[PDB]
């Protein structure tokens, strides 16, 4: 718990903007979410996407078994009207009476972005933002945003699996393997802006710290581009709901082919990294050098930790100060 | 936790007559249930209701598995007998063998009343009676035990429910609400003999403190007496097992007519109220002038709590020292 | 917890021969097992059986998933190979670099004997033995391994519901009460060999400490040996996993004659044992001189958790030094 | 299928006035039926039970999900209202227009009497009357009415099986069979008002043609009488929905000591006589001189059968005329 | 069967594009469907979308456990290669000898259109077209198609529960039903190109014989456009798999806030139409002067049924000639 | 349909012993078998196996609801005992009187060969014999009997799938396709002694007919013999309850290596057989040149199904005479 207290800095993705639809006939929400272990409801108040805890101020009733009606999310149970800034704008039981100062719930940062709906539990900082998906407003690639996907894995142990590639051979042998490519070398990494960056041989990798990988490969079968952009919503302590979404230059062909091609990928990567225990890596684990990319991962989000104990300045130079190995130049 | 202690002093009931004939082909009982999340066994032994701790001395077997011999409850595994008082009569094995002296459970005040059977797990204090029922030996008054019905909810969240007005155009709109009669006033109510009494102008509500409610409708659309009878055991922190029983005046009408309606009112608030988090109230909640009578019922436990602590006297006065603020002259 | 440490210096079945050849089609597992609620894998390495914990060094994942390759159990996630002693032998991603002196994994005592595989956690008093099973070596006697059945009991509750005489007429009336036989005498009782050996009048019982019982029956219809071994792996605190091996003399008629009835019998006992609570027996339960075996069999488990404390000699001595009481020699 | 056509003439329940009260919140039905086969609809249209095919005139909706208003049923889909005769008397698209002569849905005797509704399909022969129960009418008895029990079986073999001793030793060993009285003798049979009457020394039947049986017994245990009362529909040609009525003169006990033992008597029976195969007795079946009641049971069915075929006065003659057996005066 | 040849000659969807893709990870089909009956499999071999009968001419395997590859259609039991005129062109088995002239299985018309994929059983005809749907290609409105649906009732019972509004205050009374619109006119009805053309009050219909509806609507409460599309797929005699696009002017609000009521509004009417029996409307059914379109269609139906029998010119003149009742010019 | 009259006069395999032994606690049976959609039950009545109708001849209940009693078998209705020969000896009811001569239902030839149950339906051709399985009683093998296993396909199906290479490519690429032996040529196909014998160089096939494959493998990546049995029940027109045997000489080894692989193989044809339609093949199935095996097998069976027509004396001589193709000199 108060070992996770700096990841409420970030923005996360709770749902896409699609379940938010779907979850009721008002195709305004409301939806429960949790994040961080926090219970949350989602719902579209006018033209603003709004983010709440899911307790009513009253008598505690979720408010995600209420209603939205306009601008206005009402509690199920009396009927409190609840406006996008979280506070009660009507009591129906005392119309004319005046509302207590009471009648608020705490409301979140809650933005739309590539179709996801994020939060961001803590503002004060002010130095985070979204993260980067290259794909977002190239007119040249067709975007597909899959349904999320839920692992009994924290978020640290999703995003290790994505940015491997020792494990291809074992767990994806018919599907992603290259003989004539089976042990790519130690790359640099660079920090920049809040990201990792570093690249492969052709795969170019920005992680916006700290759960979420924009991978834009340059294909060799094809030579046309693909993005893949994954994201990990930390949801409690043993449990992500994933994201992804994939563009693609060469779009003639069928979405699903992609979709089932990255869902039998994910199928082969499920059960092991569920059966990692404990959940969180503990100091036992033993690194060998293709690990460099994990080794820096945990590094990195080691020194975020330290440094939201010391501070907004102090976290502000850990998550954003440069850190180049690279021949490159941002 | 310790919170729950004092309501160990009450009567709660734990099942109807009907569950204990059912739950044996000897219609005799045991009949295993739970109380305060105290394991419990009840049996008609001879012209006696009986409650024992449903663990056999002997190996820690549960009662509720054996069976009724004559006016013993016999367990299952080496037969020992317990009386009506939980000792052993008869240890199979050793028949001529003295019985070991603390060869014995646990027995509680048990009582049959309405149609239910009643458990007192802790009678040192000696000033607490089983609920009152107005249509008891009412000869103009058809009476319906309903079957009990389980929620995922406190039996102070149940009962604070139940006496709730607010809730009627947002929970119950095509069944209860009245567009013509929202918001009856604040009422005046009284303490007197343990109850809690007030008035609507016809709904007159005496409820036997902490869980049960008593409610006489003089109803408007048919000038005929209606009484709905209402307790909530609690079975655990977060359980109630609850009872309704209701009589009417005119009775020529199907008894299912009613238990559908009752049904279906029930089944509208459970979701709603199941969703109440955390299951106690704690005491960030808000209250309006309109929760007059859930500010009172709140107020009145935590003073029978405090009084707990203070030993019998104080509890004695807490509960049955009456506090008038209507007119009427009792 | 520390209360059941001294069960770690015993061998325990986890699983029978077949269950491990069916877990995976190379008939080699590997089979994740459950032992005293450590989580441990088995696996054939060669002529060998084997058991880890169920835990790869470098990421955590359970070699469980894996597969053995050789003489070899190869993790599924970026295929660690581990020999017979539980070290890393192969590091595919790091062909040619030293393997870190951490890569390893915990090895425990694990043997095939009768037909079930078996595991000691703790080796360091070296002076436990798989436990005797008399029919085996005897050409007479054909041998049936029943399939493990689970209780939700734990291993003494289940040990004394085995060597329990009192409790026929009332689990087994219709198919062990003996009702001109109902009930046999309190017998002397020996320790010899880290075995209780008692005799009644034909039940020959030997039972190896703590969890096994070897019971030679010279029928009374047949005149011809019957063998029961029962042998319960204590699998967490709460539950077993029970095996049955059974040999007879006259071996012309159906095993499913003896396989049901023996099913019978255990289905009776199993919800009365299961309901036994708390799981483990209280300082608090009741006993009357007809519980002779369970009394003196508590008695001596008391005695090897005082000696555990103590070390290993004083364990050695409280496991094996004798203590007759028959007029039978050794 | 035109072997069946006889028991059309006979009243035959098809449900409780539960069942049809549980129906629809109104407590009014519908409740959809089926006998021999057909599709019938019940409801409750002011004081009278009405039954009617239940099949909408207009576009063949089931009337059984409309909903009873006032005198009238609604069908579902354009709203016909139909009176107790069957007839639609209100096509609300056409509010003034002629209603169509065609806009009648066929209508059936239909009756309430012992808490059973009873139907009867073809009253062409005005000779067949509501089967006879002896409990009803005397204070003296308590009546309780089971639920009703379906097998896989017809009403010609359930009939059978209730009045056959010879089966006590074989499927109710441990509850009905007396070792000491395990034959009883074959007993002269009387037809009278289409009733058959035997008696048993102590078991009086009154069997009202084709299923019902009235089954008084004097009993042994207590100088009290016991009345069974035992009625099969003819649900289709396979299956039976049965209806138990008991009735008792010492009455201080618990119901459900009586349903318990009923319902386990069921079960011995259920599946030997759900295997009964082919469903229909076929003529190649063996009996002997212990099965009087069925051959002469089925002697009458036939005889039954046969005057239907020659019209109203040969079956009123089959089914009333006297035929006496035994030295009782009627 | 012999009732339903004509409908052969119509095209009918049987899936959705995306149901196509979504059936394997080829992203190209196989698919399974059935039409009129017939179990026909689909496939996108190359640029065509194919449709042949599900059955391999060597020993009967469905094509549609097969694999595509490139522009052929593998059967899954020996490898045989169908191309897209339904043609054998390889036996594995005999790859030098030639192919049978038996190896090839019926090919049938097959088309996408809409995002539906269509097929045509028999084009000897050749005088029908896929049904017009008139949101294509008009980039004034946002398309939308739902998923499929299935129903347990036939397609012309599905037609005619589209086009009634009678219906509206039984089945739809709070989603579509208007106190002040109550009982929409008799309107006429114009035959055109073999559609029916009708329009109420803006609810402007073309309905392409037999099976599809494309009501356009000029809306009372926005003054904007609304489309829908709703074919019925005859699977069966008693089964349709049914289609709804819908299109819309006004498209700043969420998809699903239409999907959600389309679905409400077919889950009102789903169980009524569903219950209608036989499946088949037959003659006895009772119409009305307000079921005119329901009458018109019955007797376009029967008509053309007739023309079938005779012939080619004669079924184009039953469905093709105007037959003009309304003031419009075409 | 009359089309497997002459199946009836073949041995089938119904059960496995142990089936048989596992059915009923007393190991005797009885067991409910199908065969050729006859209801049958075997039981052990003393030395023998028997086989009759499972239905009782007074009431027609299932016998293999009932007891084996000695050396009969007693209905479980009202405990009529048969013989081996299905006569019934005694009438529990009528102890005295003579038992009707009708009194007995019908048997059929029954044998245990192998560890199955073979029953013969129509004896009087007296030519047929139990199929042949080469490794029983031959010392240097281990024989394991797996359980049977149930698919939706006809044994004349199932019969040529076992016997056909051409679809190992496409049905088992992963586990029976050698990529270096793809074809294997038309063979020479002897009948002899009513079994289909070949050849493949080492696969040496004898196949009694109808639905029994002995295959003999000289394996050539041991050089070791392993020895198939399969074999087909033809339980109604649609379903095969299906038994395989094997032999192995190189058996230190695990059992459940070979029945996993064996198992996988099932797999893997199932669903392709199961979706063969109609279930028995048309006259319009295509052959090719490498379908000899198939071809003459229906060749063969139909010969076998017009010599039953004419009789006995045709029919031996059909299925006995030879017809040798090799150049092998029996
Ligand atoms: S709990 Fe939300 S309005 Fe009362
Ligand atoms: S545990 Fe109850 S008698 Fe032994
Ligand atoms: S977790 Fe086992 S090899 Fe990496
Ligand atoms: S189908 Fe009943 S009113 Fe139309
Ligand atoms: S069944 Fe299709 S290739 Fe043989
Ligand atoms: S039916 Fe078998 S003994 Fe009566
Ligand atoms: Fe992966
Ligand atoms: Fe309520
Ligand atoms: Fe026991
Ligand atoms: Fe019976
Ligand atoms: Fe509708
Ligand atoms: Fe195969």
């Amino acid at each position: 718990n108060d070992e996770r207290e700096y990841l409420r800095h970030f923005w996360h993705p709770v749902c896409t903007v699609t379940e938010l639809e779907k979850a009721h006939p008002s195709s305004l929400g409301p939806l429960a979410v949790k994040l961080l272990n926090e219970q949350l409801v989602v719902a579209k108040l006018g033209d603003e996407y709004v983010a709440m805890r899911d307790r009513c101020a009253h008598r505690s009733a979720k408010l995600s078994l209420g209603t939205v009606s306009g601008n206005r999310l009402q509690c199920p149970y009396h009927g409190w009207q609840y406006d996008t800034h979280g506070a009660c704008q009507l009591v129906p039981a005392c119309p004319n009476s005046p509302i207590p100062n009471k009648a608020k719930v705490d409301r979140f940062d809650c933005e739309e972005r590539y179709g996801l709906i994020w939060i961001r539990l803590d503002s004060s900082f002010d130095c985070t933002e979204i993260p980067y998906f290259s794909a977002a407003n190239d007119p040249r690639l067709r975007i597909v945003i899959q349904e999320p996907y839920w692992w009994d894995a924290t978020a640290e142990r999703r995003w290790e699996n994505f940015t491997d590639f020792s494990h291809f051979a074992f767990i994806h042998p018919g599907t992603l393997f290259d003989p004539n490519n089976a042990e790519p070398p130690i790359v640099p990494m660079d920090r920049f802006n809040g990201q990792f960056r570093f690249v492969y041989d052709s795969f170019s990798y920005t992680c916006s710290m700290p759960f979420a990988i924009n991978l834009e490969v340059s294909k060799y079968s094809s030579s046309s581009l693909h993005v893949l952009f994954n994201v990990s919503c930390p949801v409690d302590s043993h449990t992500t709901k994933n994201f992804l979404i994939f563009a693609r230059e060469q779009s003639d062909d069928s979405d699903y082919l992609h979709i089932a091609f990255n869902d039998l990928v994910f199928a082969e990567d499920k059960p092991v990294i569920e059966s990692q225990w404990p959940k969180d890596a503990p100091a036992d684990e033993v690194s060998v050098v293709a690990d460099k990319v994990s080794i820096q991962y945990r590094k990195w989000l080691r020194e975020l930790k330290e440094a939201h104990k010391e501070g907004s300045q102090a976290f502000r130079s850990a998550l954003l100060d440069p850190v180049i190995e690279s021949d490159r130049s941002y």
